[PDB]
């Protein structure tokens, strides 16, 4: 089986734009989906979360359990970019060091909030359990691999790992080629 | 949107305590409610689980996926302690060792369960991703950092990382003072 | 309070075959049951995923928030067998290298899927937050800690930890007598 929306109930969640072939979990939770775009052939699974400013573009997969907060200052995703399970990605973020209260309990004016756009550029893929923060680009074609924790922007076309990551290899461009081809038979 | 009880199902669930502005998910799990208080001024976000004996006081959020398995002894956390997303607290853990059974499904004569009351002191947050086990005081003002595994008490105003979690620089007392402000303030 | 089905609901999902006192959660998603079956004594939690095939034994438990992509080559756990909280087990994943396209939105043609049987033996035992990817064989008696990552085969009878995992201690095998003597019992 499947969990996915209707074509008949996405266009009930009034998304600022949904596109075809879209198939959303009933499971997920889209909080302010009038601030969240989606391009087409995307797939979004059980208990993500959505929330916020949020921009994904086509041929991407969303997998289980992922959290996207994209508060103000967005979260956006460029086309053929996937997040594997269990993956966060924060926009903002708390002050950890002690010189700000923190969390959603307490007025803004107590805390430090962190906020920056997060950009996942064309082909990136994250690995299961891993966390971006926010104000963070993930280069073209980056791969971060499972458990990674990314605090600041990537360069293009490497792949990452560990907490904090770090840059162990070249990741090869021959998706690239495999891109254009599939385009080009439609 | 938003997933909240209204303060009237709050009413129905049962709860040992509750206080006010206390915004629950209705994603979230509940288990065993006559032994779980909660203070004022509390957020707890989808699919998080509380289960068994769990004591929050005031200004705590309890960010999603988080599971407090509280079992019969207990976990508490005091004011102004927060949990990020996906972190998992134990007061009782299995044996690991190949000394005993494992799990639910095996009864208790078998087993070697090591169960103790969990306490996050003032101040504490707890970085997104991580796992405390059962017997633990986290210090008051710790901070853990995501991604980390405590299995000790961790001593008073520290900042730690890593499985299993190091010192490895002084918290900031700021808070304490920010928190008298913003107490005074109502 | 708990949340699991009644034996009756139970034979209304169609599992290939569904032993006794096998208790599942309703927040639980199951996908493709007609290819997963399950033994006696079996507890599934909140937000558990099984997808495709997947063969669970008896007496195990798959704690919260666990992901079984079973794909089609599958995942079998024997007896003793027990997962924890916020762990994925992998049948299929990916090619990260960047020699091929990515996830369930590309036809596959154009994508390198690894794809291989994961078997955990008799009493193995899986920490919570950890990964298992395909074609890996875990050992009898593996206890493999939190927060671990497992991308091969595990020699039996051993403690393994760490991204990814290494050898720290053997596993005591007190268990293979407890087992006998439960057993008997039954
Ligand atoms: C990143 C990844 C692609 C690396 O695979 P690889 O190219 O086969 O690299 P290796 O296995 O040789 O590892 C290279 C180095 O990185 C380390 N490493 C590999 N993956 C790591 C990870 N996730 N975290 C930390 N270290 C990692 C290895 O220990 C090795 O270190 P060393 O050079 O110090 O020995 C793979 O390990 C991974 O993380 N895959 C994620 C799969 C996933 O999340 N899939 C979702 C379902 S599609
Ligand atoms: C813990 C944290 C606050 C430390 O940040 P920082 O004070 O800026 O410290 P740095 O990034 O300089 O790192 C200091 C050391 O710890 C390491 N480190 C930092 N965070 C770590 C983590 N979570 N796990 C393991 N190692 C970590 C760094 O590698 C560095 O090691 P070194 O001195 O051996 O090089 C931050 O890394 C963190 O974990 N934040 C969690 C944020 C979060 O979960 N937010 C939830 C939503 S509000
Ligand atoms: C694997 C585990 C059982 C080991 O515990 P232990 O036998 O008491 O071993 P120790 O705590 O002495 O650690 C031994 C070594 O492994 C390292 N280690 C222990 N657990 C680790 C883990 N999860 N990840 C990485 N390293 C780990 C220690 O840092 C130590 O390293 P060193 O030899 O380099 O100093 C335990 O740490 C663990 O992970 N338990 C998982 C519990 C769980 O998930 N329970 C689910 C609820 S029932
Ligand atoms: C996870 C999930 C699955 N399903 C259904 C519809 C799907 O067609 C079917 C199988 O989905 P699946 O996710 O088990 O399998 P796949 O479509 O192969 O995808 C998975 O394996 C890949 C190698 C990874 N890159 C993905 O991250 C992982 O989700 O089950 C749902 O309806 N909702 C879900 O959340
Ligand atoms: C996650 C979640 C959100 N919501 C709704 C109600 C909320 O007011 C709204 C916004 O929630 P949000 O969590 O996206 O945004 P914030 O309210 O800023 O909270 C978040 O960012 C902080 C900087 C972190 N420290 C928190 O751990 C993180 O959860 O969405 C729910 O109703 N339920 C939820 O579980
Ligand atoms: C997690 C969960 C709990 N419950 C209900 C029914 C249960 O009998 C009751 C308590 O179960 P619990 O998981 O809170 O507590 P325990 O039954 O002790 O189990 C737990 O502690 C062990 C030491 C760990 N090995 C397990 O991974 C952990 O799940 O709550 C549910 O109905 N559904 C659930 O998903
Ligand atoms: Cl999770």
């Amino acid at each position: 089986m499947n969990s996915f929306y209707s074509q008949e109930e996405l266009k009930k969640i009034g998304f600022l734009s949904v596109g075809k072939n879209v198939l959303i979990s009933k499971k997920a939770s889209i909080y302010n989906p009038g601030v969240i775009s989606i391009g087409n052939n995307v797939r979004i699974d059980d208990f993500c979360i959505l929330s916020g400013k949020v921009t994904i573009g086509s041929y991407s997969h969303i997998a289980a359990y992922t959290a996207l907060y994209g508060g103000e200052v967005g979260i956006e995703m460029y086309d053929f970019a996937n997040i594997s399970s269990r993956t966060i990605v924060y926009a903002a973020i708390d002050d950890f060091s002690g010189n700000a209260l923190m969390g959603p309990t307490i007025p803004n004016q107590y805390k430090n909030v962190k906020t920056g756009k997060v950009i996942l550029k064309k082909h990136v893929i994250i690995g299961a359990h891993s966390i971006i923060f926010p104000n963070v680009v993930i280069g073209e074609g980056v791969a971060v691999g499972a458990m990674s924790m990314v605090k600041e922007s990537l360069d293009d076309w490497y792949i990452y790992v560990g907490v904090p990551v770090r840059k162990i290899k070249a990741r090869k461009r021959k998706i690239v080629e495999l891109e254009n081809e599939f385009l080009k038979s439609m």
